Formats: structure tokens, C-alpha cells, sequence
């Protein structure tokens, strides 16, 4: 009998179930006039590969450090060259054997030296707002504890430890402890010291921890307040101030307020107060709010809300889990600019600076606390902590930190358990807990379907039809009737949905009318708010987000990192644009006659008073009017009509038959608010007049024989092929059919049911959908008019060992100016392969140029891109964009830049501009090919290869979200059919 | 009304269905004193990418060429920068739509002048033997007519156009044509004139076409024989003379000679004879034999042989479809030296100077028809020529060329109507024409399990079990009571079994043991006898095999081409050698006291006259003994018991209890034949003493314990991992479990049957195989004897994200001078992932030491690989190899270079040796990773990082033959269980 292993004592810790150790008690986050010093800054730093090889050098007094370097803290270190980012979502990244650790578990020896006014004296405390994931802390070479809980703060009393004077303060962080079990969210695996650490001192009679309860009466228009105030744990007599309501009441004393202004997103109404006792005064911002959860609605000061949210992590694309505060508040105003008003803090609690401005903008919040076991999936939940009582205290230390930081905000409407911990005894005693210590709020969980220890019903990615089930309260019933009864009573709510990978998301306007129709949904939020890509610069300089699997991790889950509505850079990504339109809070039905608009105010409190009306009449170059009109202020969930000038009407009736003209009636900010300026869009509406359907050209020009080839009007052909050269100058390369995206990242994951197991990306390739050949059939020539000849090339399409094809011909004619293009589209058997149906993503031709395109011009929806359930913000108007500006930079490279709707489109190649009419088609420009696209792995895998790549479709499909969630719904879908269309061409040299 | 295409007469002959025009009557193929003049040389060749684009500059004189350049012929011309080699298997390169062809179609016109003398004159034919696929040919711009069926040689009647002196020969080659549909097979697509054009002049009263029928009855021991000649398709009267047998008789006329030699393919008894007639004479080599099917039994002169066959291909590394004579001679006698006796010539007529080389050296061939329809598999047989009337005549002609063309060879035992081309009317046809012209010869085809137009019952890849039940008579019965009479009553052929691609194949023993024990079993053809592979030059001049999908292709098939049992050079892979092993025809029992030995004459007509019987008493460093043995002639089909001499059992009692010694009697040929020099090895047999086990080191060495490192004995190890950082000087850079391989060719394709529908390969990376992590528990030191400690390292194996793993310990211990090793093995949890359970590929450790090896050398069985299902090939002895030799050089890199039951090891580092002991162990020692291995797409993807990683393995998995057929037996697969073995370890300094 004998040991002889290192570090042994070391792991014991990091695998224990216990919670932080010599911590203080957990306290709300309040502004003190007590002294504080912030330590961050340089601070010393040096990186172990284990625990067992951790160095015992005595390196915690400060002096003959052996391998130390400068590492700035607050920080995520693998973010400084000192190892590199990982990144899982379902998978942990080590064996599954709690609570034991891996052997390869980097040690970051953090280290800094400060000096400590009397001020400190005798009595002050160390405070750690995040340690990811397992901290030692030692002062002076004493130590004082452990930190548990990575989004959780910890706060150790240095009295009587602290030395006047300077001091060395020394932390040891692991990133992998028992800890990373319960942590198991979708990110970057990223360990260091990320917040704030702060020295405070703490007077004699001072405050520890406030609690406030601010109510409102929405009936007596009463606020009902009333502050708690402790020190050491017992409550203490305390002066409560709020001067603005000209009172001064003692802490502990409920009052209620005559006549407040009530807290919503919509007005965020807060009163200044502060808690005063003899050593030190607390700054409070207090605002008047009630919730409650009556006949299966979720309301807020009597009325029932919407919630429209995102999922907010915490990422930045240089620093790690550290988001610079000027770049928290820019979000936050940019979410307000697209008309968010909730956010879910997913998966743990935020930054302690975010919950404040979260208040002063208005945000309706889902505070989530810091747990997820979703690894245990894999495994049917077998050794899931959230059932194991060995790990009790340590999640309901977890919940009470949480509850304890951030209950004094208005912002914060729910406790959220954490997100897909599955279910067990913890999370009831956790719940148990929260509903004692804080019954103003509402408590959320997804994992339990049961919903036994929650508040709401809460699913994500349910599907639409789903959802409208259960607003309507006819969901299939739970196998406990009393449950069931409970369940079937309360409001429902989309913790995630919408999934926002790559292009996308789609089918966000069917979730929305279910939204609007029924009271039992609160509404929900997307998933997610943001990119986590990160920056990296190539051999050449350039710079690029990159994803997981791209620093060389052992395992990962490539880019799902990448599912925002902003890349990391908080850029945003088409998806956000049309998410504005969705959840915009006026809708504006603009009447046909163009006489006046039906307005509806959709929000639940505000009134249609800080907003004001414009329009505006767009037509070919120029606006041919514009003006303001006067609306009487409109009452929430009520609607009016306003008629428009008779100006207006008059120009409607004035134009030309035939000719397009857009009138826009549009809600923009009367006055500059926190989050945007005056003039700022919130809603529009739109009544267009379009162009009749183009004429096709008189076939009056001959076809001209020559030996290798064949001329029509502008157009010189190829005997050989069947396809043009050549139109008006302008060099064609190529002409075919195509039936095939670059499949986007909805389309590489598998769908929602059905007997087809294969990813629609995967479905493709089998059917060999990307690898068209075409064989020519024959090429005729037909009378038309006064010697004209009308041309008609047939051809068909297939691959490769596939007995299915289609057939399709063109028939060209020309008047000698302008050049009409026909296509006939016939399938020629049954498209099925290896038991299924194929499905097709386009009816289109694909025309390749000999020149590259400078600038792209179109009639239609724009700017931004359209596909058929998606494009909501896309309006109707002129748009002209250079050729960079038409793609979409999505970080893995696929299928984008369709512009659906269009009516008419003009490329400038070099001197010489290329017209395009038609029916309704999709435009779509690119420098590159797509077996260029499809490859591109990066940004940077995209090199022009001179030509303009031109797509023109008839039919075009749906993008859907299945890349989690629901795929695309049955009318977007596009299966095999025969079509016809017609074109119009035209070169102005 | 109107057409204005390109190219399209051209097209129409492309696609039609009927044979080639213009051709004369199918002939067989005839040595001739006939004046013949050879066209193969420098020709003149341009290629074009169409049909349509393919010019008309009357370039068929010859003179005014534009873009024509010098290319041998014959020769395949993509072999010669013109293009690119294609390689698909199932599937076809180009739209499925019989009889259209593709608009990629390549085009080479051939242009060759040569000057004819009188010789010539009045009358002269030219020869094609070969053109793919599709051929126009004209001489001084005549149009003689056109060539399809690509390996049937085509003759063309130039009398009248040919000029005296210089004449201008015109063949324009399409690669593809409706023929490619019916051409399917498993190759690169390479087009081209690939065989002899032959001017022969033909003289009058001269003969066109020979049969010969020449027949043995066994009971009277008489040839029986009747040779028919004709000219223009009626018979002539000519004269037969055999010098040998002294006869002479008038053709047409049947006779019975006394007393002849019977040709078999044990003894390839020919007898010279020359058909005379006025004109010309014909020189034929004669060989008498009889086929019989009679009682289920395949008979040849009386007797049930054994089929110890292989498919052959024709297929060169730089050629294409060209293979030179003396590549020929080479690998026929390559394939005698290993014991086979049959061909299959799939799945086409190989080069008419095939079969004399099939006469002279003894093989049973199966000539095969080129035919293959499969690529009409995937649409459930669909517009399948088969059984479409239109292709008829087309496929008739392919037969009746084919019969045609070598009726006359003894070799060919049985006609072939080609391969997998479904069930048809088409096929009835052929057979039912070849049964009414040549009824000497019993019919073969696979498609048509019901054998309804067939002779033999045929089926490939089936498994061992059902072979055994075909073999006993008792497979299941067909739905038709009247087929299924007569398919019982058949004889049973592997036409294709144990596919040999990469590392395999397994379970050859299973199948023979069924061949011998079951009259039934005619035995079978091996898949296949050569790799694919093409030579393919790097930047840095790295010359290496490539495969399908290498040289662009749009659809290809990766590395199948590589199955063979020797490379595209020629040079056998180990498969080869374990396959000689396993049909050797004589099977040696050496008795255990080493008395004697049991012979048994596996052959079917010879006896045991022609070898000359050795042993050898190998033991450590030398050759004990050695001698020759008098065996009296044994029969075919029987056994004797042959005695050593008494010196050889003496020597046997007379060494030391526990040294190793191992007797073998090996089976040599006594004088030269064709194929082989006398002493070249036939078969060999066994008896071997082999040492006890080894005895564990004296546990009397104590641990000395320092600060970062413990000392045992000569091993170092490090406190950190509890693995040895060195031994006896040796740096031991890694010492871990493995339970994974890197996935050989077998591995990666699907598993016949099974719920599991993915690769093994697949199974092991989801499971996490390849990625295990070990997390130590713990060092003991416990007490040994004398002061002895023994060191015990317990660890734990995993993955990530997986809750199962296995627990290992190391204890160690030493008597100073060596160190003796114990590894047990527990497995933690159930091994199940996504529902079924894990298997493994071993249970081994690996060692990785910082010197590189430069020799190797072991006992057991060598020198190349061994597995539990293959190395039959492998014999006991001692064995040195460079450790460059240890490797095996598959085309695509993978699990290779394990030596089964190894005794002891040496492993040569600079100056150090390393010795390895213990119980049955497999060795294999490489100079790079598994990581290296796996990723390796090719031989030069694998660079030497200056390690050693040595591998020793205590239970090992089979390799089956999973990439086609049956995957591994039951008691060769390897499911997680609890093991133990000792090591011995030992440096020599
Ligand atoms: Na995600
Ligand atoms: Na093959």
C-alpha cells in the first residue's frame, strides 16, 4: 500500500460537488458610495497543461516568478495566443465521468500587485464577478476560497488579511472542473478571469443587500413600494429617498404611492431613490411594475404583452467573454432600432453592468441562471446531476446567486432554471427555492414538458402548426390529469425558435399571425442574437470569422456558432431586417385607390404620439411627392383610418396606364429617443401600381445561316450547341437550366421527420442535381411575320446513370431592337431516386458573361435579398447596387442574393447595359460560379473569375429553418412540375 | 419547318442498334502462311470534343492534315496526354437514355499510310481486333464500313480498293455510342484503336475458317477427332496432318485415334497439326478433352476437377487497354507459380494471343462475351437491352464474334454470355444460338439466378454458409418445380468471391474447405487478379498508382479499382501469397513426433511424379539439417503416409525442453517446366516445438522515488502520467491502449444484412475509437520480494461525450536486468452507442519511442502480414526485415503490416536492441502515426517524424471481405470483453 501519483490534492478539489467555499453570502449588485478599487488591468500570467504539473513554486507572494508574461484581465485567455478556442454544442469535450477531470485541463496562474488606502481599513472585501470555470484565490499568500458557478459572482472578506499598503493578490484558474458538467452550454470553451474583480470596503453600519418591491396598481394607478434593506443578514433601519415622488419612507415600510408612472419596454419610466444609512447610501433606480398570470395570459401591469426577443450570449469576436461596455449599449440600441422588446440571457446570467441599461432602454428580460447538463442526452440522462442529489446544494447555490444579483431590477420578469438540464429533484428544489424568496416573478423552464415546478409552458422550435394548437388550448393532453389541468393553464411561450442559420430564418410571418390571433401565446424569442465568429487574419492579411473545427479541436460542431441575426462585429445579417418587419408594432394597410391607410397600434400600452406619419410616391427617377399627414393619437390594440391628402389620389388616377408607381406610407420617430434619432423608421405599409406584362418583340427578323454559326437580330448563336454567343456585343459563355442551390445550412441538416433520413443537401447529390449535362435535341427555324423567322432550339436536361430528365426548348424572336425569350419546361419521367420523390430548388437559367458586371439595377423587392418565406422587410421600389454589395457575407459561403419579385433588371458591362423584363423572376448576380460557392469553405476560398454569373428563376424555394426546427412549409416547398415563362432582352450600347 | 444542327448523320450511326456494317462473316482467329503485313506503328491522330464539332476537311487522304500529331498505335489514348482516364463501376458516365449519346463525346480520327506489294493482290482483308467503342473506317476515302462491340475484332474486305503501292487508311474512334450501354464494366473508360490492325492477303482455294473438334474418351482412352474448314461460309475439302499422332485425313471426316494424350490443365498435352488446302495452310495446336455435367458434377475427361481460378482483366499501369506480349507470358507463369488453374475473362474476349498462352501453359478458361448492361440496375432494370427486341441482332453479333473467334482453343471450357446484365430475351437468344453451334461447351451466366438458358448454376459473392448449403443439395427451392429440377441437377461456380480489395482478403479457408468436401462446388474465381492502379508522377518526381476520382472526373468510384491481388506492376500483394497457400494441390500433414508426414494428391489427373520432396529443421541462427526424401508416386485423390528419416525424430528428442524448432516438408518441382525452375516451392506442412511461456522477472528491484520521476529497474517513469519516459536508455515517448485500427477498404463499405446500416468504419468514429483519453486514478508500490517493489499504474480509457470506457492497469517489476510487464483490462459500463453495440478493432498497446528502428526481427509467422482470416501464406520461423519492408504499399493507405502470433521481438534502435516476450502476441512497427495512416489518401501523404510506434497486440480482428460479400465470421470479430497477457522487455546495450 503506497501513492505515488501529483497533485492528487488539487484534483479532489476540482471534482468536488461542493459549492464555493469561503465565499460570502450572496448579495444583490448595488451602487455604493462606499470606496471601490478596480484591479483590472496588466496582470502577471502563467500556463500549465495539468494540475499534476502545476507548479508548487510558492509563485502566490509575487516574487521569483518563473515564466510569467503581462495578460490583461478582465480576459479570456486562450483569446491571447496562450492555447486556442474550442467549441462543442451537444457534445462535451471530455469523457463523461462526473465529477472526474481530464488530465489535459489548463492551469492559468493569474497574479497581480495593488496597493490598498486606509480607506480599505479595517474592514473590505475582494469581489469576483466571473470565473470560468474553477478559481483559488489567495491573498498574501492566504487563501480565502473557491469560486463555482462561471457567470456567478463570488465575494471573499479580506478583513484582517488585507495589509495597508501593498498587497498580492493571486488567483488560480482551471478550465475544466466538476463545474463544466453543469455548464455544458453552445460556445467556445473559453476559461479565465472575464469580469470585473474589485476591492470594497465596507463600513460599520452600511448596507449589504437591498431588496426592492416596487408594485403597480394598474386599477388605483397606486405604486406599492416597499425596500428592504440588511446588514450581515438582519435587517436594519434605513432612509429610503425618491425625490421625484417627494417621499421619504423607512426601509422595511410598505406605502403605497398615489399616482407613479408605470415601468414597460414600451415606456421605461424610472425613479431616482437611494437607501441611506449612517456608513454608506445605495443608488437605486426604481420602476413600478406587477406581474401576473391570469386566464392563461402572461400580463404586465393589467394588460397582456408580446414578447418579441432574441437570445442574447455573451461574445465578442477578439475578446472572449468580455463585451466592452460601449459595445453592449451599441447592441441594445440596435435592437431597439429593429424593434426588439425582450431579451432571454441565454444560458446564464449577464454581465451585472447589462441589468441597468436593460431598465433605462426598455427590455422585457428572461434571466436565465447558469445550468445545462445537455451532454447526458447522448446517454438517456444517465448520471444527469439534476436528478442526482449529490449535486443539490451546489445547483441551488447556483439559482440563489443568480435570483440574489439581479432581483432590484424592473427589466427582469422571469427566473429561468437554465436551459435543456433535463429533469430531476434539484431543479424542484431549486424552483422551491425561488418561489419562497421571490413571488413577484414568474418561473421558466423548457426541459420539463410536465411543467410541474414552472410557471409558463415553455417549448422551442415547435412547429407552427403546433403553436397554433396550443393557442387555442386543444394541445394533446399530459397522462396526469391534475397536470395537465395546470399545464393547459397557462401562457406558452417560444423560449427559441426561429432557428437563424445561415440563410434564413424562414417562416417567421406564419409564427407571428398565431402570435397576433391568440392570447395564451406570449410570443418568443429568436435563436439568436449574434455570430460567435471569430477573427482571424491569413498568410495575406485578410480577415475572416472563422468557426469550430478551425483551431484544430479534436471535436466539433463546424459552424453552428454561426446562427445570428448579427455577425460578431454586430453587423447585420439580412435575417434582422426582416425580423423587423415581422414583429413591427404598427401595421399599415395602404387602400388601393391610393385615398387613405388603415392604421393599427399594436403595442400594449404606448399611443401612436411619438411617432410621425409620412409618405412618400416613388416613380422611375424620381419622387414625385412627398409630405406629412396628421393622426389623431391611436389607443393600443386599437385601430383607425387616416385618409391621405387628395394630392395623392389624384397623381394615382394622373399617371399612365402601365407604368410603375409606389406610394409608401411609413411611421417614423417624432423626436430623438435613448435608442435612435428623430426620423427613424419603425413601421411601413404599401400600395403598388405595376407594369402590365411585356409585350413579346415581332418575330420579323430572319434567322441568318452562316457555316458555324447562326444569327437573329443581335443575338449570334452556335450551330453546334444551340446557344447564344453573343447578344448586342455582349459575350455569352453559356446558357443552361438549372434546378440547384449552393446548398445553405439548413439545407446540410436533416429535417423534422419523414421516411428521408437525408439531409436536402445530401438528397441532391444522390439525384445528381448539381451535376446537369444537356443534350440538343434539334434546332428549327419557324415562320413568324414579314420574313421572320422564329427559333427554336430543343433540348434535354439530366445526369449522370439517372433515367429521369426534363425537357426544354427555347424559342427566340426579335424585332431587330429588342430580343424575346421563351421556355418550355416538361418533365420527362418520373423524378424519383432511391425511393424518394427529389425535390427541386429553382426553375432557372443560369447565363454566363465574358465580362464582369459593374453595377446592378432592378425593379422589385430590395435591398436585401427575397425568397419565398422570407424577404418580410424587403419593400418595393428602385434599387441599384455594385456588384460587392449583392452578395451577403455569410461565414460559410451558400446560397444568397436572390432578389425575388422582380419586374425589370439592367447590367452595366463596361460601356454596354444589359435589360431584363419579364414576369415576376428572382435575380441573382455573382462574380464566381456555383461549384465556387458551393466548395468555399471561407470568405476568402472565393476568387472572380471574370465573368458575370447571371440567374434568372421562374420558381424559386423556400429556405426554412431545418437546421434546427421546423423545415420548409408545404407552399414554399418546390416540387417537380412544367412551367413556362417568358423574357425580355435588350442591349443599349 | 426547318433544321439547322450540326453533325447530326453522325449521330444517328452512333445510336443505332444494329452491329457493325460492312464487316465480313465472324471467322476464327488462325496462324496463316498467308502474306500478312502489320499496321501497328506511328499514326496520325486528332481529337475533337464532339460529334457535331468534329471536322469535315476530307482529312481521310491523308494530306493537308490540320492538327494532326504522331500517336502509337495500338494504344489507348487518354495513356497519352489526349484526355483523361474516367473511371465509374455501377454507374455510367452520361445520362441514361438508350440509344442518345452524350455531346462530350471525344473524337479521334486515326490516319495511317502504308504501301502494299503484290502479295496482296487480287485479294486482301483488313483486321481490327479491337476498337472502342465505335469506329468508321476508310481506305483512300471508300467507306468499308463500321465496328461495334469494342473487344470483337471486326474484318473488312479491301479488294478493289486497295491500290498497289502506297495506300490511305482513315479510322475516325467515338469514345461513347449506344454500345457503351451494353459495355458497363468495372474499368476506366479509355477509348482508342488498343489492338493489332493486321493486312492479310486472301488467296483463292485458300481457308477462311477452321473447327476443330477434338474429344477423349476416357474408358477407351481414344482422342476422337473431326476437323471442319470452310471457305466463304461453305465447306472445302483440305487436308489434316498430325505428325506427331502419324495420321492424315480429309477435313469434314471423323475419326478415332487409338491412343492420345488427354490435355488437361495439369498436363497440357498439344499435338501439332496443319489444315492444308491449295491455297494456304493453317497451323493449329490440338489438345483432346471431353466436357461432361453429369451427377451435379463439372467433368473434364472423366473426372470432377477444382476451378482454383482468378478474373483477369487487361489492364497495364501506362498502356491502357494495350498489354504487351512478354506482360502477358509474365503474369500466366506468375499465376502458375501460385497454384491457379482457371481464368475468368471478365468481362470481355481478351487479345486473340491469349489463348494459345491458355493452351500451352495448363489453365481452365471461361471466355466471357462483352456484354454488360448494369448500369440499368439502379432504375429496377428499365429500358434494360436485355430483354428490349431492338437489341437483338446487336447482341446476338457480339456472341456469335465472340464463339466465333476462339472455338478451337482446348483451354476454353465453357462460353460466358457476360456479366450482370440482367434477365432478358436477348440472353435466351445467345444461348440458344451458342448451344446449336458449338455443343461442346456448357454455358455460363450470373444474372438469371433461375439458370433457365444456362448450363451451370453460377452466383458470386455468396456466402460460406450458403455455399455449404448449395454444396449439400439442400438450398431452398425456386418457385418454378420444374426449373428448380433442373438447376439442383447443376454444378455450382463462384464466378466472383473473396473481393481482394486492400488488405484482404479474409476467410479463403472456409470457402475451400467447402470445395474440397463437396463434389457439387466446382470451386471459383478469385476478384480480382490485378489492381487498376495508373502511374502518376508528383512535382518532386514521386511516382505512385492513382485511382477513380484522381484525374477530375465528375462521377467516379474512388479506389475500387484497387482489388487485386497484385498491383497494376505485377508485384503480389500478401493476398496473393496467402491464396497459393490456400489452393495448394497438395496438402502435407507433419506428424507431431516428427516420425513422418501425410501426403495427400489434391490434384485431379497427375501424380505426385514431378516434385521432389524436402525438409528442413530450421532452429535459432541455423539450419539443423536437411535432405531429401523418397516418395513412391501417389494417384490422384489419394493419400500415402510417408516416414522421415530416423536422423530427423532423433534431432527431435534430442534438443533442449523449451527451445523452439520447427520441421518443415516442403513440396518442389523436380525439373524445370514452362512455367517455373525446378526447386520452386509447391506446398509445404509443418510440425513446430515452440518455448514456453516466459517467465516473469524476479520482482526484487525496489521504486526509487525523486521529485518529478520514479526509477524501477532500467525503467524511468514520469509521476505526472504513470507512463515510462525511457528503457534501458530508450525514449519512450507514449504508452497507451488501443482499441482501434486505421479502417482498411473492407472497413468502409456496408455490412451485408444487419440493422447497423453504417460502415465499421463509420460505427468507430461515431463511438469515439479513434479519439480515446486516458485519465489516471492512480500509482501503487507494493511489496515484492527482497527489497522488490512493484509498480501498479491504475487508468481509465475513453472518449469524449461517452459515458463507457475501460479501466487498465500496469504493474511492472523487475529482476535488474529485465522488465516484466501486466496489463488487465475491465471494462467500465455498457459499450452501446446509437443503439448498437461497439466492436473493436484490438486489444494492444501502443509504444512510440524517439529513435527510429532500423531492423526488425521476430518469431513467428512471417515474413509478410497475418490476421485471424488471412495469413495462411504465413509459415513459423525467423524472420529480419529493414522496417521499410514491413510495410505493405496498398494504393490507398490503411491497417497493414501486423504479424500474428508472434513468440519473441527485437527491435534494433542505433546501437540498442529491444527485446519483446511473452504470450502470442501481433507485431507491427511503423514510422508513423495511426493519425498519419488514416488521413493518407496516398503513399506520399506518409512522412516519417523520426519516431518508432510499436504495436503489440493481444487479440486481433479478422479483415473479412466486407468492400463486396461476406464481412467478417463470427469467431474473428472482436466484441468489447475483459483480457490479460504478460510482456517481457529486455535491452541489449
Ligand atoms: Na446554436
Ligand atoms: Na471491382
Amino acid at each position: 500500500g503506497r501513492s505515488l501519483e501529483l497533485g492528487a490534492a488539487d484534483i479532489q478539489d476540482l471534482e468536488s460537488f461542493e459549492a464555493g467555499r469561503g465565499a460570502l453570502p450572496a448579495r444583490a449588485y448595488l451602487q455604493s458610495d462606499a470606496p471601490r478599487l478596480s484591479l483590472n488591468g496588466e496582470w502577471q500570467f502563467r500556463l500549465s497543461p495539468g494540475s499534476r504539473v502545476a507548479p508548487d513554486d510558492g509563485w502566490q507572494l509575487g516574487e521569483a516568478l518563473n515564466g510569467f508574461e503581462s495578460l490583461p484581465v478582465p480576459s479570456s485567455w486562450p483569446m491571447h495566443g496562450h492555447g486556442a478556442p474550442a467549441y462543442t454544442n451537444v457534445q462535451f469535450p471530455f469523457a463523461v465521468e462526473p465529477p472526474h477531470v481530464p488530465e489535459a485541463n489548463p492551469i492559468g496562474d493569474h497574479l497581480v500587485v495593488f496597493e490598498a488606502g486606509p480607506e480599505f481599513f479595517p474592514h473590505a472585501l475582494l469581489r469576483f464577478d466571473g470565473i470560468e470555470s474553477a478559481g483559488t484565490v489567495w491573498l498574501n499568500g492566504v487563501e480565502l476560497g473557491t469560486t463555482r458557478g462561471s457567470r456567478l459572482a463570488h465575494e471573499f472578506d479580506v478583513s484582517g488579511i488585507l495589509e495597508q499598503g501593498e498587497n498580492t493578490l493571486a488567483v488560480r484558474v482551471a478550465q475544466f472542473s466538476a463545474a463544466s458538467y453543469v455548464e455544458d452550454q453552445d460556445m467556445w470553451w473559453l476559461p479565465g478571469i472575464f469580469r470585473d474583480v474589485t476591492l470594497q470596503a465596507r463600513p460599520a453600519a452600511g448596507i449589504d443587500d437591498v431588496f426592492v418591491h416596487a408594485g403597480y396598481d394598474h386599477i388605483t394607478g397606486e405604486g406599492i413600494l416597499k425596500v428592504e434593506a440588511s446588514r450581515g443578514g438582519q435587517a436594519i433601519d434605513a432612509v429610503v429617498r425618491v425625490p421625484e415622488l417627494a417621499l421619504e419612507l423607512a426601509a422595511g415600510t410598505e406605502v403605497r404611492v398615489p399616482a407613479v408612472e408605470p415601468w414597460s419596454a414600451e415606456v421605461p419610466k424610472l425613479y431616482e431613490a437611494a437607501v441611506s444609512a449612517a456608513g454608506e447610501s445605495v443608488a437605486l433606480q426604481i420602476g413600478f411594475r406587477s406581474i401576473a398570470i391570469e386566464d392563461a395570459q402572461f400580463k404586465v401591469n393589467g394588460r397582456r404583452i408580446l414578447l418579441r426577443g432574441v437570445n442574447r450570449h455573451e461574445h465578442h469576436p477578439r475578446l472572449g467573454r468580455v463585451v466592452p461596455r460601449d459595445v453592449v449599449e451599441a447592441e441594445l440600441r440596435l435592437m431597439k432600432q429593429h424593434n426588439i422588446n425582450a431579451i432571454r440571457t441565454s444560458h446564464y446570467p449577464p454581465h451585472p453592468q447589462f441589468l441597468a441599461l436593460a431598465d433605462q432602454l426598455g427590455f422585457y428580460v428572461v434571466l436565465e441562471c447558469d445550468l445545462e447538463t445537455h451532454g447526458f442526452e447522448s446517454a438517456g440522462w444517465a448520471q444527469n446531476p439534476s436528478d442526482d442529489p449529490q449535486w443539490e446544494d451546489a445547483l441551488v447555490d447556483r439559482m440563489r446567486r443568480t435570483v440574489e444579483r439581479d432581483k432590484n431590477h424592473a427589466s427582469v420578469v422571469m427566473w429561468s432554471l437554465g436551459n435543456e438540464a433535463g429533469t430531476g429533484r434539484n431543479l424542484a428544489a431549486m424552483s422551491r427555492w425561488t418561489k419562497d424568496r421571490d413571488p413577484s416573478r414568474p418561473i421558466h423552464y423548457e426541459g420539463d414538458w410536465s411543467s410541474e415546478h414552472v410557471d409558463v409552458y415553455s417549448r422551442m422550435y415547435a412547429s407552427q402548426a403546433e403553436t397554433a394548437l396550443i393557442g387555442q388550448g386543444i394541445e394533446p393532453a399530459l397522462n396526469d390529469a391534475a397536470l395537465d389541468a395546470r399545464r393547459r393553464a397557462m401562457p406558452f411561450v417560444l423560449c427559441e425558435y426561429v432557428h437563424a442559420m445561415g440563410n434564413g430564418p424562414g417562416g417567421m410571418s406564419e409564427y407571428q399571425a398565431l402570435f397576433e390571433k391568440y392570447p395564451r401565446l406570449m410570443g418568443g424569442f429568436v435563436w439568436e442574437w449574434l455570430e460567435h465568429g471569430i477573427t482571424v487574419s491569413t498568410a495575406d492579411g485578410v480577415d475572416h470569422y472563422g468557426y469550430g473545427g478551425d483551431f484544430g479541436e479534436e471535436v466539433h460542431d463546424g459552424n453552428f456558432v454561426t446562427d445570428g441575426l448579427v455577425d460578431a462585429d454586430r453587423r447585420p445579417r439580412p435575417g434582422l431586417l426582416d425580423f423587423k418587419k415581422v414583429i413591427e408594432p404598427l401595421r399599415i394597410d395602404v387602400a388601393r385607390d391610393w385615398t387613405g391607410f388603415t392604421l393599427r397600434n399594436g403595442q400594449d400600452f404606448a399611443d401612436t404620439s411619438a411617432f410621425s406619419f409620412r409618405y412618400e410616391v416613388e416613380a422611375d427617377g424620381g419622387a414625385l411627392d412627398g409630405g406629412t399627414v396628421d393622426v389623431a393619437p391611436v389607443a393600443p390594440q386599437s385601430e383607425t383610418v387616416v385618409e391621405l391628402p387628395g394630392s395623392v389620389a389624384a397623381l394615382a388616377a394622373g399617371l399612365s396606364d402601365g407604368r410603375p408607381a409606389v406610394l409608401t406610407v411609413r411611421a417614423v420617430l417624432g423626436a430623438d429617443s435613448a435608442w435612435a434619432d428623430a426620423g427613424h423608421e419603425v413601421a411601413w405599409g404599401q400600395s403598388v401600381r405595376e407594369p402590365g406584362a411585356p409585350v413579346p418583340p415581332a418575330p420579323v427578323e430572319p434567322v441568318q445561316v452562316q457555316d458555324s454559326e447562326l444569327t437573329l437580330g443581335p443575338v449570334v448563336f452556335s450551330r453546334a450547341t444551340g446557344m447564344p454567343t453573343s447578344i448586342g456585343g455582349v459575350p455569352v459563355e453559356k446558357l443552361g437550366l438549372t434546378l440547384w442551390w449552393a446548398p445553405t445550412d439548413n439545407d446540410l441538416g436533416r429535417e423534422w421527420g419523414g421516411a428521408d433520413e437525408r439531409p436536402l443537401a445530401t438528397q441532391w447529390k444522390d439525384a445528381g442535381l448539381n451535376r446537369l449535362h444537356t443534350r440538343l435535341l434539334g434546332i428549327s427555324a419557324n415562320p413568324g411575320q414579314d420574313g421572320g423567322e422564329t427559333l427554336t432550339v430543343r433540348t434535354r436536361v439530366s445526369a449522370a446513370d439517372k433515367q429521369y430528365g426534363v425537357l426544354v426548348d427555347y424559342t427566340w424572336s426579335t424585332d431587330g431592337e429588342t430580343v424575346g425569350l421563351r421556355t418550355q419546361v416538361r418533365r420527362d419521367g418520373t423524378w424519383v431516386n432511391r425511393g424518394f420523390e427529389v425535390e427541386w430548388a429553382r426553375i432557372g437559367l443560369e447565363f454566363v458573361l465574358g465580362e464582369e458586371t459593374e453595377l446592378v439595377s432592378w425593379f422589385g423587392q430590395g435591398p436585401h435579398q427575397s425568397y419565398p418565406d422570407t424577404g418580410q422587410g424587403a419593400r418595393a421600389g428602385w434599387f441599384s447596387l455594385p456588384l460587392a454589395k449583392m452578395d451577403v457575407e455569410y461565414v460559410r459561403p451558400q446560397e444568397c442574393g436572390a432578389r425575388s419579385g422582380s419586374r425589370s433588371a439592367a447590367l452595366q458591362l463596361g460601356g454596354r447595359t444589359l435589360e431584363i423584363c419579364g414576369d415576376p423572376f428572382a435575380l441573382t448576380v455573382r462574380p464566381y460560379s456555383q461549384d465556387v460557392l458551393d466548395a468555399a469553405a471561407h470568405r476568402p476560398d472565393l476568387k472572380a473569375d471574370g465573368r458575370t454569373y447571371l440567374y434568372v428563376d421562374h420558381a424559386l424555394r423556400g429556405v426554412g429553418t431545418a437546421a434546427c426546427g421546423p423545415g420548409v412549409l408545404e407552399q414554399y416547398r418546390l416540387k417537380p412540375r412544367d412551367a413556362d415563362f417568358i423574357l425580355t432582352l435588350k442591349v443599349r450600347s
